[PDB]
């Protein structure tokens, strides 16, 4: 059975919109949501359709380029780092999850190199 999936908005915390978020959204998240292994990374785990029980058992803090995309374009972040951070956390979920060498994994990794050669460089505020 699946959870919640994380909040998109929040009144109570205070938006920013920065150069760094508008490119974290209209280059970086937009290209990886292109590639051919980011299919299973635009929506939250559906550990019901996955016949995966277990997964929300293991995985406490769940995140998705979803949920990511719907915060870069409600300006939930307040900076460049707190949604980098979502896309770790994303990442570091599938290793904790899967084995390395796994289809899943594989995917993950591949995605992640060009996550990270994309923010390696980032616009000057
Ligand atoms: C492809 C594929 C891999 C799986 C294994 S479960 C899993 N672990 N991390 C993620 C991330 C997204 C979708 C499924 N995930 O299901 N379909």
């Amino acid at each position: 059975m699946n959870p919640p999936p994380p909040e998109t908005s929040n009144p109570n915390k205070p938006k920013r919109q920065t150069n760094q978020l508008q490119y974290l959204l209209r280059v970086v998240l937009k290209t990886l949501w292109k590639h051919q292994f980011a299919w299973p990374f635009q929506q939250p785990v559906d550990a019901v359709k996955l016949n995966l029980p277990d997964y929300y058992k293991i995985i406490k803090t769940p995140m998705d380029m979803g949920t990511i995309k719907k915060r870069l374009e409600n300006n939930y972040y307040w900076n460049a780092q707190e949604c980098i951070q979502d896309f770790n956390t994303m990442f570091t979920n599938c290793y904790i999850y899967n084995k390395p060498g796994d289809d899943i994994v594989l995917m993950a990794e591949a995605l992640e190199k060009l996550f990270l050669q994309k923010i390696n460089e980032l616009p000057t505020e």
